[PDB]
């Protein structure tokens, strides 16, 4: 067992009061007042993201820590967050977006944020089921959360080996990548396999809320792995009890138009 592998089970014995408490305490949250207001009016004639995973992806870019660029593939890519910002980066000229989900709340959000032009959107395909193509930028948000660490694990190491598949196909691609359970040793062999061959590290962005270990692999990157896992897994581990709120930062703007 490991330090995630206990914070995985204290956070599964918290009352619900508890797991609310501590799911966003000390953790940077997008005020998404105006967003939220917007997508549930219908207007697509906006540039504020269209989902929280695209201040990560920010967070990640403006930090140096991943490269975007060239014809980029969004796998996983849900409501677009990642695929609208990386449309909007100068380095980017393309971007192929595929996700499972083919309406609902999962699905792509059709907004004029910048460079939307430069995106095309695939609903309801499966990302394991694809063949790789040329891609100068691979990027892979996906993941669920769940109770069984196990099965956090395995999730994660689905998502190592899609990348695989695609770095073989482009052994040159930047890689940008969630890892669920960087706390299970399965993973962080893989893992540490994955970055043996490609090089990189992993990060994790201070918008992630506690209740979820998920950390970043960026190709851009460097460090050991077993070290940023076990700082992120103490730090997870002492904010139980933490009583400071989530710190609402402004939620991203990327500005509407055609590129
Ligand atoms: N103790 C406790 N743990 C929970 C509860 N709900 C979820 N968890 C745990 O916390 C993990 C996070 O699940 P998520 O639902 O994705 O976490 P979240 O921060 O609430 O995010 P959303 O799903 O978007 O609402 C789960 O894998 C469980 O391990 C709960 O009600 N009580
Ligand atoms: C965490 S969301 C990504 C959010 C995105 N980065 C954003 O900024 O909005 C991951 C998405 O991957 C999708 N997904 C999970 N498994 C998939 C699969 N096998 N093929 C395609 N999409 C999948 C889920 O439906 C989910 O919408
Ligand atoms: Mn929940």
């Amino acid at each position: 067992m490991t330090l995630g592998d206990l914070w995985k089970r204290r956070l599964n014995n918290c009352t619900k009061e508890e797991f609310f408490a501590y799911r966003r305490t000390g953790i940077l949250e997008t005020e998404r007042d105006k967003a939220r207001e917007l997508l549930r009016k219908g207007e697509t004639n906006m540039g504020l993201a269209v989902s929280r995973g695209t201040a990560k992806l920010a967070w990640l870019e403006e930090r140096g820590y991943v490269n975007l660029k060239g014809e980029v593939v969004d796998l996983g890519c849900g409501r677009g967050g990642w695929s609208y910002y990386a449309a909007s980066r100068p380095a980017v000229m393309g971007v192929k977006a595929y996700t499972i989900g083919g309406k609902g709340h999962e699905a792509p959000k059709m907004v004029t944020s910048l460079g939307w032009n430069l995106i095309k959107f695939r609903a309801g395909m499966d990302v394991f089921t694809m063949q790789p193509h040329r891609a100068d930028t691979v990027m892979c948000d996906i993941g669920e959360s769940s109770p069984d660490a196990a099965i956090e694990g395995e999730r994660t190491r689905k998502v190592i080996l899609l990348m695989e598949q695609w770095k073989n196909r482009n052994p040159s691609a930047s890689c940008v990548f969630k890892v669920l359970a960087p706390y299970r040793p399965e993973v962080i062999e893989a893992l540490h396999r994955f970055q043996l061959q490609w090089g990189g590290g992993l990060v994790r962005t201070p918008f992630s809320r506690n209740s979820t270990h998920e950390m970043y692999y960026s190709t851009a990157i460097s460090g050991n792995i077993v070290n940023s896992v076990n700082v992120q897994s103490r730090k997870l581990l002492a904010r139980f009890g933490d009583q400071r709120g989530p710190i609402r930062v402004p939620e991203m703007d990327l500005g509407v138009g055609t590129r």
